[PDB]
This record gives structure tokens, C-alpha cells and sequence, in this order.
């Protein structure tokens, strides 16, 4: 039996990995998105992965002709018409709790509309947009400071889990379906948000504006920009200016304060670059006063470098420990899968200071992770003939 | 103590009536809206009422200078600045459950946003838009086929009741306040809907389109118009056309059927004029097949004439009884307060057929209501020297 995975990003990669691991009786095929040109970013290129793992890449037109197959879309970019296949084993993951939020921008709209929850849905593909019957779905709450990025990452994670949970049933044909209700069905088109001329409506309440701010916060794509300042989170003040909504009450390097329909708002300028630099050699005290929101402690640059990665590469031990205490992952990775341990190893090698490792191991540092090339820190130390450091690191269980 | 009532419509009229009835120790003043030019419509002119009841009409500028006063806005049209008064006894009724739906078009927005409920709020006036502290509020559910008109009428009714309930406390100064929360505060401006170029977004789900249809249904102002057809309600079909959303699948004198993102919709053309004509002399059977929604049975023309009024004026007895059985008010009135009984009297007079009255009295017909001029059916029969009919009608308790 053939399984065609059509789509992109870590959902398509991780689903495909689980299949390779778990279901060896299956002949796998890939259909990729037009904009996937082989470059990893915040999400892995499914194209690059398939080529490296010897998964044959086929066109959509080819997939139509494959008989004895299941077809599974995961953030795929082309409309699929059920009529064009010999069979009805055509499945999709959509990033909403259907029937709500059919269509586009499902990491923004629920936030813009102040939903309490969202979810992910596995359903049949039918001819229309996210209209087909439901096989399974899972819901989750939206956090108070949820952004489009944090939301999208929850969708990737939950979607991957729902596919793996259901795939044996999709394969066996032993699943149930329920037609989507018309009631509380909703849809947004690509015209509904112009990401290339995004404007925040300031003639609104504090809460409405901060909803918009957070819905448009997705660092890899954009930050919201107000009065020529990139914004990273904000807060609602207790003051209530009489000035027209949108009036700039205060503007400095740190923030803007605006009048709204109700309560004044304070919008924090983005200082992520400054946070990264500070993590090289400054104290947790210093950093705690530089940041305006603790959200900034979990941000990543275009390579995936985070505060804790920088701290680790520079052997800034007090900052590593402090970040961990704020809930940062001691085993964080950049976008190539390089781990905190690998960066810390670099510091040990460069400095000759091995004394900090034990502390990190006790805080949960995992030496046995593999990066996107399938190599561990040990594989690198061996390749580079850093045998003394290898052997030192090897003493930790 | 002085009480200034600033505003419009039946809220301002009915509140003022209760004051006249209940609180004779009070010196009343009126401030009217710029667009109130003395003409009754679906709502009474507050200007006309004040002139007839010898309530002095003053300017807003005059109201600022009145000391020892309370000021109460009821759908008033001009911004009131607390700074301009000697006192803080400045109160407003807003047609939403604040802090949600500050601003405009509160009979449409909750429907457009598929709210479960709305409400009315009595609050202090502060300098901004519907921002001041809450004194009281009441909530209610939205009906499944709620329209902007039905909603607005609930607001008028509930608002009037909340003012009367609270007015003794406003007068005594013995009320409590709570500041409005920032959370779930929302606002819409006059730019948010263009009633002079209203377009229904058809590239949406069946449910989204019917939400829009109903939010824009307010006969005195407009009906929604699609493909040059005025629409009065619709329904969601079980069919699901593949054609682009908004495609007209069928168009005839009765309805349009459109493709949507999900389920096809059927939008009923408005046939209210035909319903009114039918009520002159056609059977309930006939009328039941002419209507496409029972909502049409409760509609009124620009004078306030309804199906039951027409039936009564024409002595269409089977239609009167049938309408009552569908929940129509046997004591319905036009916009001048003329009642079903008054119209039925006209039929009796014209025809000489007195036989139907007893039936209507047993169904709840009230002979003792007064119109907007303060006259009953008896007052008219006496004035017109229709003594035989007067005396006949007088036998019913
Ligand atoms: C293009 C874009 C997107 N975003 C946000 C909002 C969006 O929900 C999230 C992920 O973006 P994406 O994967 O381009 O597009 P979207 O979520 O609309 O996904 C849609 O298109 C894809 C290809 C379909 O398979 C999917 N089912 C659709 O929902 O990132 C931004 O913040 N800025 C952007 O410029
Ligand atoms: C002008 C207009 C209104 N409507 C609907 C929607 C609106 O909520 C309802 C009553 O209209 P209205 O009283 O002009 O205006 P609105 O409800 O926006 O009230 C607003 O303005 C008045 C003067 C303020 O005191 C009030 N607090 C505001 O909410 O009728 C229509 O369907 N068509 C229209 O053309
Ligand atoms: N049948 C089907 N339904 C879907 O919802 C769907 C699939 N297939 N396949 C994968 C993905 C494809 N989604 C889309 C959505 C819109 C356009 C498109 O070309 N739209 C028009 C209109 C723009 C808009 O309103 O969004 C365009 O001109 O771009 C293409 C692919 N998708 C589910 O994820
Ligand atoms: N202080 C105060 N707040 C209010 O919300 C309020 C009052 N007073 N008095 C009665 C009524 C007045 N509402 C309004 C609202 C807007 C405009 C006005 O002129 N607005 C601008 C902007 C348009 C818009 O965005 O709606 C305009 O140019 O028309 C006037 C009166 N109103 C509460 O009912
Ligand atoms: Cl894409
Ligand atoms: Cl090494
Ligand atoms: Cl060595
Ligand atoms: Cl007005
Ligand atoms: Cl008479
Ligand atoms: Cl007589
Ligand atoms: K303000
Ligand atoms: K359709
Ligand atoms: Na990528
Ligand atoms: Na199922
Ligand atoms: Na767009
Ligand atoms: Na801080
Ligand atoms: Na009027
Ligand atoms: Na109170
Ligand atoms: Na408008
Ligand atoms: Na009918």
C-alpha cells in the first residue's frame, strides 16, 4: 500500500519520520509545496528531508494516477479535487477546530476574535475549502499572551500528534466520520489580512489593540510596527487619556504609550537583539531589567539562536541557570537541531573550562540528542579529535 | 430638584412618562437630538412629545448651566463632557452589556459576531465613548433569527425598564458604581458599517452570510439586497454546490439560491406588500403558503400597519384568529398608537356586521387602550356620534 504525504514543515517531516519508524510495509511518496525550495527555516524543508531520506518526490498530477494509495495533506498549498482520484482515501489536517476557521491565517484570526480556545482537525478532503467530514479533532486553550507564532507551533505539535494517533485507522479504513455542521462554521480568505501592509486599528479599545498586536506577532514573518517602532508585546495601563485614540502620549527607545478608546496602552519596543548580546556576558540581574516582557526570553533569531543558546556558547553559567528557572528548555535547539549541549561543548573546548558541565547535567542537559544531520555531540568530538573533552563528557550518566 | 432628559425615541418618551406619573416633585427639562424634527416614525418623536406635554426643551449648552440637576442621556446624539457641569450626576443608558460593544451599531455587531447574548447598561458619563463606571446592567439571549430591528426593540424595552428601576437611586444618590474592566472591552465606530453602501460578503459560509443578512434586516431603514432583490430572511440548505461562493444557482420571484463556502443558502425575497394585501380578504391557508418565513407575520409598514391591523380593518376574522394563534398581539398598534380594536370598530361601522367582536374579546381584545392622542375607541365613537355601535361595544366586560 502506498502513502502519499503532500505538504510542508515539521508536521510533514515528523509524520513522515513516524511512518518510517513504525510502518515499514508502506511505500512512501512526497508531494511538496511550490514555495518549498529546499531551505530550512523556523520549520524544516520537507523537500530537503525527502531527498535526504530517499522518499520519492512526485507531482500532484502523478499522485492522481497512483492506485492503491492513501493521500494525506499537511499544510499543502494546492487545491485537491476528490474527483481526480480512483479512491476516497484522501485526508487533511486543518489548523482549527472545524467547522470554525476554515481557510486562511488560522494562527491570527482566533486571536483577533478573542477566542478562548482553538484546535486541530483531521478530516476528509472534499471539493471545497476545509469542508469535508471530520475524522478526529482536539482542542486547547489560548494563553493570555498567545501570539500567532506560539499558536502556530501548538498547531504543528497537536496536528502531528493527531495524525500519528489516527494513521493506523486511516490505513485500515476503520475510522468514523461526521459531517461538519453549518452552525458556527466560519471562513477567512487570503484577502482578510494584508500581511504586506498590515495596519493596526488604533481607534479601538486597549484590549482590541493588544489582541491585534499579539495576532500579528510572528518574528520569522513580522513584528507589528507602530510609528516606525517594531513592537514586542505590551500592557494595558490604568490611566485613561482624553486625547483621540491613537495619540502618542510618550515615545522613547523603550516603548510607546498610546491613548485608546478606554485605557492607555504601553507597547514595548522589540529589544531582542540587545537581549541576545547581553546573554554573552551579562548577569541575570542585568538581563531582568533590560527585558520588558519575559516572552523575549523564548524568542529565536532567523537561525534559531535563543537567549539560552547564546549563554551556553559563551559559558554564561548564571544566565543559563536563570533561564532554566524561568522555564526555558535546557535542551533548546536552533533550526538545524544543534542543541544547548553542543554549544556548551564549544565553550568548554574554546576556554578549557570544564567545571560547569556537571551543574547543567543536574539541571537536565541531555548529551545524547542528535541534530538534523543525525549527529550527537560525541560524533562531533570524535570527528574533530577532541578526545580529552569527549572522555570528560562521557563520565556523566 | 431638576431632571434633564437628553435623547430620543420611546425610551426617552416612556421614561419621561413614568417620571410624570410617579415623581411629581421634579422639574423636567428636555434636550433633543439634531435629527428629531418632530415626526413620529417606528419610534415617537421626543420633541413632539415634550412640546405636547409642556416639558421645556433646552439646548445642551443650557443644560451645562443648570445647577441642582441630574442629567440622563437616552440615545442622545452629542458628546457630553463631565467637566462642563457643576456636578457629577450625569448618567447614560447604552445599548450593550458593557464593556463589550461600546460605540455604534450595537443592534448589528452582536449579530454579525454571532453572540449568544446582549444587554443594556446604565453607567456614569465620562469624557470618552461609553467608558464610565457601571451602575446597573441586564443581559438577555439573542434569538436564533434575531435581526437588528428585533434586537433594537429589546434594547428600547430593557433600557426603559432599567432606567425606571434605578431612577429613585439616581435621584437619592444612593447607588453603587464599578469601573469597567479593560478585558473583553470592544468598540465599533461609525466607519465600521456603511449603511449607504452595504455589501454582504458572499465569499463566506452559509451561517456567516445569514448572520449578515439578519444583522442588516431593519425594515424601517433597509433590507439587505442581493442581485437586485430585497431579502427577508433565508435558510441553510443541505446541498453543497461546487461553484464559486456567491454563484447564483437559482433566481425567481420567490428566492435566490447561492453557493457558499459550505452549504447552499436560500434567501427569501421580501413579499411583505403581498402579505398585507392578502390579509384584506384571503384565507389563513392562502397566507400560509404565500409567506416564506413566519417572521413576515410580525412586520410593519412605515405607518405601523401589520398583518393583523389589515385583517382587522377588513374584518377578516379567520386571519385575525390565525395570526393570534401564531403569537401575534391581538392588541397591536400602529405608530400613532391606533389599536386593533379601533381598526375592527371601523370595519363594524362600515359593514354593519357586529357579530365578530365577541370572539375577539374572548381572545383578549382590549377596548380600553388609548392611542398617542390619549383617546380610546369610545372617545372616537362618541365624537363621531356612532352611539348604537358605542353602546354595543360597551356591553363587553
Ligand atoms: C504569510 C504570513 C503568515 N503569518 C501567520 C498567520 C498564519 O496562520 C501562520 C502560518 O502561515 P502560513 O503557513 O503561510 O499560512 P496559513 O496559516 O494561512 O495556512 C493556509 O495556507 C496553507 C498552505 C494551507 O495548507 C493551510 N491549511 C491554510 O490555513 O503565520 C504571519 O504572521 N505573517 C505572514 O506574512
Ligand atoms: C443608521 C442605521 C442603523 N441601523 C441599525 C443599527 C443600529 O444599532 C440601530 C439603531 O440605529 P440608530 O439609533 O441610528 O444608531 P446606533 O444604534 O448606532 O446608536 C448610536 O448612536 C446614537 C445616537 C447613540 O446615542 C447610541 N448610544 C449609539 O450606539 O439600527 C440600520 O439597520 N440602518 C441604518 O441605516
Ligand atoms: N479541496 C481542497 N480544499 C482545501 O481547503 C485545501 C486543499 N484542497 N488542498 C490543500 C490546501 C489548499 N488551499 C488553497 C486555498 C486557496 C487557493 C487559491 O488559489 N485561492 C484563490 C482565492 C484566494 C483566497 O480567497 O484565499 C486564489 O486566487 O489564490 C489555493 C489553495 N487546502 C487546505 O489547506
Ligand atoms: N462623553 C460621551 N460619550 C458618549 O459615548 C456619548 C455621549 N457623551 N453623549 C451621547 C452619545 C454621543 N455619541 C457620539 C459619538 C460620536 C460622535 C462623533 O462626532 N464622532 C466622530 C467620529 C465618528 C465615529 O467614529 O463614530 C464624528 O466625526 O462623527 C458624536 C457623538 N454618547 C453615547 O451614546
Ligand atoms: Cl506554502
Ligand atoms: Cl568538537
Ligand atoms: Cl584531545
Ligand atoms: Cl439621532
Ligand atoms: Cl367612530
Ligand atoms: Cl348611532
Ligand atoms: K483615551
Ligand atoms: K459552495
Ligand atoms: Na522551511
Ligand atoms: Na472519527
Ligand atoms: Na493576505
Ligand atoms: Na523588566
Ligand atoms: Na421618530
Ligand atoms: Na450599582
Ligand atoms: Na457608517
Ligand atoms: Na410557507
Amino acid at each position: 500500500m502506498k502513502l502519499i504525504i503532500a505538504g510542508k514543515n515539521n508536521i510533514a517531516v515528523d509524520v513522515t519520520k513516524w511512518i518510517i519508524k513504525t510502518i515499514s510495509d508502506i511505500e512512501l511518496y512526497s508531494v511538496c509545496n511550490e514555495n518549498d525550495h529546499g531551505n530550512d527555516s523556523f520549520q524544516l524543508s520537507f523537500k530537503k528531508f525527502c531527498i535526504q531520506f530517499n522518499i520519492p518526490i512526485i507531482s500532484l498530477e502523478d499522485a492522481y494516477h497512483l492506485e492503491d494509495a492513501i493521500f494525506l495533506s499537511l499544510e499543502f498549498d494546492k487545491i485537491i479535487h476528490p474527483s481526480k482520484f480512483t479512491h476516497n482515501r484522501i485526508f487533511n489536517i486543518h489548523f482549527s477546530y472545524l467547522p470554525a476557521y476554515k481557510g486562511m491565517y488560522t494562527s491570527a484570526w482566533p486571536i483577533l476574535n478573542n477566542e478562548q480556545e482553538s484546535g486541530v482537525t483531521l478530516h476528509k478532503i472534499d471539493h471545497g475549502i476545509d469542508t469535508g467530514a471530520i475524522i478526529d479533532q482536539q482542542k486547547f486553550p489560548l494563553d493570555i499572551e498567545e501570539t500567532a507564532k506560539t499558536l502556530y507551533l501548538k498547531y504543528i505539535k497537536i496536528g502531528t500528534e493527531i495524525v500519528i494517533k489516527n494513521l493506523p485507522a486511516l490505513i485500515s479504513g476503520n475510522y468514523s466520520i461526521v459531517e461538519q455542521s453549518a452552525i458556527k462554521s466560519s471562513y477567512y480568505s487570503k484577502k482578510s489580512i494584508d500581511y504586506k501592509n498590515l495596519m493596526i486599528d488604533l481607534n479601538k479599545t486597549a484590549h482590541e489593540i493588544l489582541q491585534q498586536i499579539r495576532a500579528f506577532t510572528f518574528r520569522d514573518y513580522q513584528l507589528p510596527r507602530i510609528d516606525d517602532i517594531d513592537i514586542f508585546h505590551g500592557e494595558i495601563l490604568s490611566s485613561k487619556s482624553l486625547s483621540k485614540p491613537g495619540t502618542i502620549l510618550e515615545k522613547n527607545n523603550y516603548h510607546l504609550i498610546l491613548s485608546t478608546i478606554d485605557y492607555d496602552i504601553k507597547l514595548y519596543s522589540d529589544n531582542f537583539d540587545e537581549i541576545l548580546t547581553a546573554c554573552e556576558d551579562k548577569s541575570p540581574e542585568f538581563i531582568s531589567k533590560l527585558l520588558k516582557t519575559e516572552n523575549i526570553l523564548f524568542e529565536k533569531n532567523h537561525l534559531g539562536a535563543s537567549p539560552i543558546i547564546i549563554a551556553a556558547y559563551h559559558g554564561n553559567m548564571d544566565v543559563i541557570e536563570w533561564l532554566v528557572s524561568k522555564g526555558v528548555n535546557i535542551n533548546d535547539r536552533n533550526y538545524k537541531g544543534t542543541t544547548v549541549a553542543m554549544y556548551f561543548k564549544d565553550y568548554m573546548l574554546r576556554s578549557g573550562n570544564y567545571t560547569g558541565l556537571e551543574n547543567l547535567i543536574n539541571l537536565g542537559l541531555d548529551l545524547f540528542l542528535k541534530d538534523n544531520e543525525g549527529l550527537s555531540v560525541f560524533d562531533y568530538m570524535r570527528k574533530n579529535k577532541n578526545i580529552e573533552l569527549f572522555n570528560f563528557m562521557s563520565t556523566f550518566n
